[PDB]
């Protein structure tokens, strides 16, 4: 599913990720713009064999299974396919768990360089939340 802008900020909302970690909603629907420009089946491929997944990119050496990548973590114990679906469901749940490992929204690489310190919540604007 390739998301709206809006549409995405409501799901996201909906599902507790507003604020969450102090993260405003803008920070995620800029990332998720930038990481898979809003669309569910986004995939790539990192220089050590992981692939990361979905609408925020997680990465299947930490947090989901994918069978390729071997000595990696399952941390949200799930299918890396299941961050591809339609539903934003276990992307976020995934990313609550991300975002509250240390590092907050640093784990995601095009938030740090293209979203953190900017007017995010220009990301929101003209969404009925
Ligand atoms: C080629 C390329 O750059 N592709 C991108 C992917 O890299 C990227 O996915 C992110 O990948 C990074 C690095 O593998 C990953 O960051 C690591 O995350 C772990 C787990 O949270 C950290 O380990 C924790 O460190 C904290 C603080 O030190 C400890 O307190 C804590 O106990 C640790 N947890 C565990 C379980 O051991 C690593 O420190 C950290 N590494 C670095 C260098 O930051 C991110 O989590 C991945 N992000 C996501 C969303 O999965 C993907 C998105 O950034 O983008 C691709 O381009």
């Amino acid at each position: 599913k390739v998301f709206g802008r809006c549409e995405l900020a409501a799901a996201m909302k909906r599902h507790g990720l507003d604020n969450y970690r102090g993260y405003s909603l803008g920070n995620w629907v800029c990332a998720a713009k930038f990481e898979s420009n809003f669309n569910t089946q986004a995939t790539n491929r990192n220089t050590a064999g992981s692939t990361d997944y979905g609408i925020l990119q997680i990465n299947s050496r930490w947090w989901c299974n994918d069978g390729r990548t071997p000595g990696s973590r399952n941390l949200c114990n799930i299918p890396c396919s299941a961050l591809l679906s339609s539903d934003i469901t276990a992307s976020v749940n995934c990313a609550k768990k991300i975002v509250s490992d240390g590092n907050g929204m640093n784990a995601w690489v095009a938030w740090r360089n293209r979203c953190k310190g900017t007017d995010v919540q220009a990301w929101i604007r003209g969404c009925r939340l």
